[PDB]
């Protein structure tokens, strides 16, 4: 097919868990599979036995294992792993046709972080050098990539839900997507950050001052499922979704990811819940555009004859982070090179016969540079 076909398909996972691609370590090769992570900047993989791990590196069979002798601790929300610093080989073999050598952490210890039943033994953190650990100065995977070969500083992601998808490293492939692609700045190289302007519930603006919606950051995280909202603007959204759905009654606890509801097989009622749009800063001044997503997106299928849904819009402290139920809809294209984020609708999102996922623009939307938290 194209050019980069045999990226293709390289991606793989279960619902809800991450999604991992192949990556060859050391010598003789070692491949494990590993969880794409664009909200982290470290590589680190599984180095010792753990109850959810199949399989994990073995630094002592790999002749090409160099030892930095310096520990390393990750911590999250939710779980956190600590390890040893190394360098060795790496290579992605259903990716560029390139072998690097790259900072490893071997993770020795954990909890909470690895997942049972995911198929995932490590992760790889594709964001930027400001937020390694144990500081900036770990070359991050994709970094070491650009500076010791010819791949182009790019790489895009269609996460395809219920899963797999596409990593292309180095470029884009058109199959991948419909429609145009439209482009976010990336508006500091840490996080990818961008700058959300508006948002919409079928049609309706929520009507917020923007920076609510980007208060402290936000951020586009293929590491984490959910789209999660600051506070105040999760408890607009949620009241929002639920006047658009109202001819159907869930309680409370649903709208929190409490409870789950559950529909016999084949029966949701997809078009009782609305969709979401988020309009994003474009790259000439006062232009925006808009993306758009379906309750297939933000309604999670989870675990018979019985569908049960989980409602995977949440609460936030740490600002806005779209998650792969924003991914899921969407082609995303990580252009480093241009300091660029661009969105195009997924030549594989999960939609139905009435609404599809959208990108659309442009838009007339002033003053959004103002929408920016700072410090
Ligand atoms: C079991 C589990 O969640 N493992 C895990 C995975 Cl799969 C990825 C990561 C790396 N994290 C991210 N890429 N993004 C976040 O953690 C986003 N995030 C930021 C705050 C926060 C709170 C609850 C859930 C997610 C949250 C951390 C862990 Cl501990």
């Amino acid at each position: 097919r194209g050019s980069f076909v045999e990226m293709v398909d390289n991606l793989r996972g279960k619902s809800g868990q991450g999604y991992y691609v192949e990556m060859t370590v050391g010598s003789p090769p070692q491949t494990l599979n590993i969880l794409v992570d664009t909200g982290s900047s470290n590589f680190a993989v599984g180095a010792a036995p753990h109850p959810f791990l199949h399989r994990y590196y073995q630094r002592q069979l790999s002749s090409t294992y160099r030892d930095l002798r310096k520990g390393v601790y990750v911590p999250y929300t939710q779980g956190a792993w600590a390890g040893e610093l190394g360098t060795d080989l790496v290579s992605i073999p259903h990716g560029p046709n390139v072998t690097v050598r790259a900072n490893i952490a071997a993770i020795t210890e954990s909890d909470k972080f690895f997942i049972n039943g995911s198929n995932w033994e490590g992760i790889l953190g594709l964001a930027y050098a400001e937020i390694a650990r144990p500081d900036d100065s770990l070359e991050p995977f994709f970094d070491s990539l650009v500076k010791q070969t010819h791949v182009p500083n790019l790489f895009s992601l269609q996460l395809c839900g219920a899963v797999g998808g596409s990593m292309i490293i180095g470029g884009i492939d058109h199959s991948l997507y419909t429609g145009s692609l439209w482009y976010t700045p990336i508006r500091r190289e840490w996080y990818y950050e961008v700058i959300i302007v508006r948002v919409e519930i079928n049609g309706q603006d929520l009507k917020m001052d923007c920076k609510e919606y980007n208060y402290d950051k936000s951020i586009v995280d293929s590491g984490t499922t959910n789209l999660r909202l600051p506070k105040k603007v999760f408890e607009a959204a949620v009241k929002s979704i639920k006047a658009a759905s109202s001819t159907e009654k869930f309680p409370d606890g649903f709208w929190l990811g409490e409870q789950l509801v559950c529909w016999q097989a084949g029966t949701t009622p997809w078009n009782i819940f609305p969709v979401i749009s988020l309009y994003l800063m474009g790259e000439v001044t006062n232009q925006s555009f808009r993306i758009t997503i379906l309750p297939q997106q933000y309604l999670r299928p989870v675990e018979s004859q019985d569908d049960c849904y989980k409602f995977a819009i949440s609460q936030s402290s740490t600002g806005t982070v779209m998650g792969a139920v924003i991914m899921e809809g969407f082609y995303v294209v990580f252009d480093r090179a241009r300091k660029r984020i661009g969105f195009a609708v997924s030549a594989c999102h999960v939609h139905d016969e009435f609404r599809t996922a959208a990108v659309e623009g442009p838009f007339v939307t002033l003053d959004m540079e103002d929408c920016g938290y700072n410090i």
